[PDB]
């Protein structure tokens, strides 16, 4: 693994989530627990399966100065996708990526 977004801090909410040439998907983890729902290739693999131009990654746990400074992921891991910092969609735990994707398929 060398490419793809993931644990960057700032860079994300810097010009990525608001400058991404394609609709990416930001996965949460919530500090509720260390090994807590961190990440998984299931979201990524299926994030491009419907094409390949789509993006996705997990928020940085090192401190997450961005979201925390705004969104605020102190816990309750949710799933939101963006393609230009317009907050495409979002889905908190309890059938997150499922509830939304279910309505459509994934991102569109």
């Amino acid at each position: 693994a060398v490419n793809e977004v993931q644990v960057v801090n700032d860079s994300s909410w810097d010009e990525l989530v608001i400058g991404s040439e394609t609709p990416v998907l930001v996965d949460f983890w919530a500090p509720w627990c260390g090994p807590c729902r961190m990440i998984a290739p299931i979201i990524d693999e299926l994030a491009k399966e419907y094409a390949g131009k789509i993006k996705c990654y997990k928020l940085n746990t090192d401190e997450s100065p961005n979201t925390a400074t705004k969104y605020g992921i102190r816990s309750i891991p949710t799933v939101l996708f963006f393609k230009n910092g317009e907050k495409k969609d979002s889905v908190i735990g309890a059938v997150p990526k499922a509830t939304l994707s279910e309505k459509v398929e994934k991102y569109i």
